[PDB]
């Protein structure tokens, strides 16, 4: 099955996923000179003070933190969507150095990783639902540089020990997103897909122009984790991003000047 390996990786997944090579993929390259600014975007709405996180898990491509989202309790509202999206997980693409492992570019820079706060909008019941749907998710994006620690990441460094290998969760509650936001929300959005398999085409895209810092022992921690299960030969979960795709017939546009 597909990964980021050799023989398994983003120039193959379009044999089992022709959407791949379809019309609206992500990630992109962020072009800086040519967003357009878009003076009628609203600013983003982040609601997380509510937000119940339930439990990690490590699922063979990265680690999802899953959240209740049965009810509105961490919701994304403004910006270029309408309507109320509710977090249904977070999770991470990084690199095997500082010099890669972010998803988008931003003028063709990489960054050392980058986070994906994942939401669906309500007015489609579930998750299973909004992924078939060309409005159905929101993925805030947010780019992570390595310079001081960022102390709201260090609870999820501490419980990589306990998922280390596929298949493997842990109870993980009482976590609060909000200490993985930047000072800015300023944004540039585009619409795009899931960057994994199966590549649907059902994500309006916010990616946040300030990234966060966290600690090189922070980002070591995560290059410890393994794509394997216990018990099958160790490859380190490291270089799970999906490189740029082509832009098509899409215009980026930015929330800021």
């Amino acid at each position: 099955h597909w990964g980021y390996g050799k023989h398994n990786g983003p120039e193959h997944w379009h044999k089992d996923f022709p959407i791949a090579k379809g019309e609206r993929q992500s990630p992109v390259d962020i072009d800086t000179h040519t967003a357009k600014y878009d003076p009628s975007l609203k600013p983003l709405s982040v609601s997380y003070d509510q937000a119940t996180s339930l439990r990690i898990l490590n699922n063979g491509h990265a680690f999802n933190v899953e959240f209740d989202d049965s009810q509105d309790k961490a919701v994304l509202k403004g910006g270029p969507l309408d309507g109320t999206y509710r977090l249904i997980q977070f999770h991470f693409h990084w690199g095997s150095l500082d010099g890669q492992g972010s998803e988008h570019t931003v003028d063709k820079k990489k960054y050392a990783a980058e986070l994906h706060l994942v939401h669906w909008n309500t007015k489609y019941g579930d998750f299973g639902k909004a992924v078939q749907q060309p409005d159905g998710l929101a993925v805030l994006g947010i780019f992570l540089k390595v310079g001081s620690a960022k102390p709201g990441l260090q609870k999820v460094v501490d419980v990589l020990d306990s998922i280390k290998t596929k298949g493997k969760s842990a109870d993980f509650t009482n976590f609060d997103p909000r200490g993985l936001l930047p000072e800015s929300l300023d944004y540039w959005t585009y619409p795009g897909s899931l960057t994994t398999p199966p590549l649907l085409e059902c994500v309006t895209w916010i990616v946040l122009k300030e990234p966060i810092s966290v600690s090189s022992e922070q980002v070591l921690k995560f290059r410890k984790l393994n794509f394997n299960g216990e018990g099958e030969p160790e490859e380190l979960m490291v270089d799970n991003w999906r490189p740029a795709q082509p832009l098509k017939n899409r215009q980026i546009k930015a929330s800021f000047k």
